[PDB]
């Protein structure tokens, strides 16, 4: 195929806050109640130790009598989001050593944003991108959004490659979820029902450059190599996971059925990913276990079904795990994070049978609900 | 590059509004004001006599005591515009002679709905296409969307060309923008600014099949093929075209300088287009006239700074005119209902000199500002 990961890059908002963020605002603008109550609970019971946002409890957003507006966010989106996805998208790039004039196109996505112009066109212009740039800014995704990106810029390149054309592909994914928190107060306290959401997912923005190879000086090196991919969506189940438009941002829908539909999904899933590419894969690469496992953390129970399913041990997704604990679920940026952090020296020190594996699995689920999963090879 | 347009669909909504429509909701909502009475005068010199609709002035969704929220506008774009969608690649389908099965991919555009799962979801489950289909859903690009999506299709198409696998690629643009007529009456009213759009805009649905050959009968009809294509962004436009979210939908930016920097990006554009393909056009195929024009209409002074330009007559673009009178702007949804109607008998018999050009330029403009253009074969 000659498709290569080439940079990755990831950058984190300033803050870092403990679960008691949401206790101070739901305090804050809400009297106690019963679906208060357990939504407080469970914000204690995720795993999740901190999470990454663009601000704090004191930020003036979300200290209106009223919670913000779906413009009012807007606005923050723009001012503090996209700073970290030129940041993450900067550091990509330097990392595959290339210069702007040499980006061919930009598959970029968000759930936390609308906007015409999109938010690419912001970043695209202040990275200093080709007025010839093609853009691809992806809707209606979710958390598969950074692996449907990937994808979606795979096929991308190998059209390019169609032509004999150098392709390089900024792919990109910035969320800012965390300023939607009165969002979500005022749903649980007026409606009395317990939305697991302010509990789950926080900011961030990630990108990495995906090449076809063609205009590389040979031996260039890589971070990984894209070898395949599979995409599903799971029948009857679109109630059970969504992102609805509101005049205060978007709801959200997310039913206890989410990680037993996933978890199901897992194994025939894999079955097809592997069985398309074996031949390419070395004795040691066999069984789910021979794998080190790049899984988006969309939930404690998605990381722990996902070990039950595929007998797998923790240390097979160190780098979820670090992700989730210490950042939170960060939506569509979170698996670009993930395998960014998978390459580092302490991540290493934590793999199964002292050894770091040559070939990743990367998997993630959305609304759909949509089905994920790629195949990478580690150099 | 194999590639071809295999079948056209398009599908308006039922009911067609007059001038008098607006007059009608402004009287019944708002007082009597200045800005109210510019935009009022304007609606009757935009050069168009009906706008399609998915409903009339008494319609309940538009006639409570406030606008409707998005949330509200979403459940309406679902309800009566998702039917027009389906019955758009319906009758696409049907004139490629494809079956659900054959669909490797979708590539649907707008920008009057937000939502997870997006509305491309729910279209493909209603056809019936295959859970292994692959989606985009583009954002962030309004009126252009429509040849960005066939232009991303394009790319789509070739990426399966380099693995030898066939490609048919569902291609859809769904607009309905009448439903925001409160929305733009309480600006009006508000702000006192001469806003045009409530006087521009309408609903369409529509769809093509782009095909690349592989697996096609040796010599398989198309309608059109499709030999290159232009993208490009005007720079430091941002401010002049948009569409920016709000709790009542989005609110509609606009500037002055749209028409004039829309007519002077034609000769550049249009100049790149023909020196990627000089020697694959026919000599008596050079000048913007040996063409017909398949043009998003903006506007009527986007027609008529095109003719200016370019040296061309109306009849140039016989069908854009056509779509507009009679319908409006449908914003991404337009320029496939315009080439759909350049191929009819009745367009024919408007054709300058009475010559059918075998080759047409289609060119759109929307939020960046960014202009698409592209060159079909007709057959
Ligand atoms: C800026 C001030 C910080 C306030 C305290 C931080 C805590 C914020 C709680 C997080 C709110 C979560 C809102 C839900 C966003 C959902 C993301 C997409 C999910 C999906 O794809 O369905």
């Amino acid at each position: 195929l000659g498709l290569s990961i080439t940079g990755l890059g990831v950058q984190y908002p300033p803050y870092s806050l403990g679960p008691d963020a949401i206790d101070i605002l739901s305090k804050r603008y809400h009297p106690e109640s019963p679906a208060m109550k357990k939504v407080l609970a469970i914000n204690r019971y995720t795993g999740i130790d901190q999470r990454s946002s663009i601000g704090n409890p004191d930020h003036p957003l979300v200290n209106k009598p009223n919670p913000p507006t779906v413009k009012e966010l807007h606005e923050v989106f723009m001012s503090d989001g996209v700073p970290l996805a030129v940041e993450a998208s900067r550091k990509a790039m330097a990392e595959a050593r290339l210069v702007p004039a040499q980006i061919t196109h930009m598959v970029s996505t968000t759930c936390t944003d609308s906007a015409n112009p999109g938010y690419d066109h912001y970043v695209a212009k202040e990275l200093g991108l080709s007025d010839r740039l093609e853009k691809v800014l992806l809707h209606g995704i979710g958390c598969s959004g950074g692996l449907a990106a990937l994808r979606t810029a795979a096929n991308l390149c190998l059209g390019h490659t169609a032509r004999g054309k150098p392709a390089r592909i900024l792919v990109l994914a910035l969320e800012v979820s965390t300023t939607m928190v009165r969002s979500e107060l005022e749903s649980i306290d007026a409606l009395q029902e317990t939305r697991i959401g302010i509990a789950l997912f926080s900011d961030c923005a990630s990108a990495v450059i995906l090449s076809n190879g063609i205009g590389e000086a040979p031996g260039k090196p890589a971070i990984y190599d894209l070898l395949g991919w599979e995409n599903r969506v799971i029948p009857d189940s679109e109630h059970d996971l969504g992102f609805d438009v509101d005049p205060m941002g978007w709801k959200v829908v997310l039913s206890p059925r989410v990680p037993v539909l996933a978890k199901a999904s897992l194994q025939p899933t894999y079955a097809d990913l592997l069985s398309s590419l074996q031949d390419q894969l070395p004795s040691s690469y066999q069984k789910p276990a021979d794998f080190d496992w790049a899984m988006h953390p969309g939930g404690a129970t998605i990381l722990s079904g996902a070990e039950s399913a595929m007998g797998l041990t923790p240390e097979h997704m160190r780098a979820s795990y670090d992700r989730y604990i210490n950042h939170g679920n960060s939506s569509s940026a979170t698996i670009f994070s993930v395998l960014n952090r998978l390459r580092e020296k302490d991540m290493d020190a934590l793999a199964p049978g002292g050894k770091v594996k040559e070939y990743v699995v990367g998997c993630a689920f959305g609304p759909g609900i949509n089905v994920e999963m790629c195949m990478l090879k580690r150099r």
